[PDB]
């Protein structure tokens, strides 16, 4: 097996997530220890379906920018026994640019499943349905429905997490590796 496919299979195993909360089915990405990331729009509550069992949320932050404005992240730490295996060094420092990535998703409608969304760009400015988010960025795929959470990824980087599409392109929010220090 090639070093892509590999990086990608052991991220599905290890880090992504098939979640629901009230809002439906999402993707989720466990960073390290009992810390994950959830797009903004999945609401999680008090507690998170995750995988096969319910989980109890310790503690939930929706980050914004230092204008205030909406970043369309929540990280969430879970009350479980699972530690995730800890990628924080695959998460760039800043919001980082890449050519030819994956979008990693996976829920019960869509499990394990790649999508070659192709070069991704620095976009910033987006208006989500209404609600206005900074630094996403942006492919020319057009991704669909049900995919929010899933994971981007290229060269052994995890760049960012999908949050929607306009049926032409898709967009995610940008990760950098200091949304996860403690």
């Amino acid at each position: 097996m090639g070093p892509s496919l590999d990086f990608a299979l052991s991220l599905l195993r290890r880090n992504i997530r098939q979640v629901q909360t009230d809002q439906g089915h999402f993707t989720m990405l466990g960073v390290r220890d009992r810390l994950a990331v959830l797009p903004r729009h999945s609401q999680p509550g008090k507690t998170i379906w995750v995988e096969h069992k319910l989980i109890n949320i310790l503690d939930a932050v929706e980050l914004v920018d230092e204008q205030g404005v909406n970043l369309e992240l929540t990280l969430v730490t879970l009350d479980t026994n699972e530690k995730f295996r800890d990628i924080t060094k695959f998460i760039p420092e800043n919001i980082s640019a890449a050519s030819d990535a994956t979008l990693v998703i996976n829920t019960e409608h869509m499990p394990s499943m790649f999508v070659p969304v192709g070069d991704v760009v620095q976009y910033g400015f987006l208006n989500l349905s209404g609600k206005p988010t900074h630094r996403t960025m942006m492919y020319n795929f057009p991704t669909k429905a049900g995919q929010c959470g899933g994971v981007v990824t290229s060269v052994g980087k995890v760049i960012g997490i999908h949050i929607g599409g306009n049926g032409r392109q898709g967009f995610c929010a940008g990760l950098k590796r200091s949304y996860f220090a403690s």
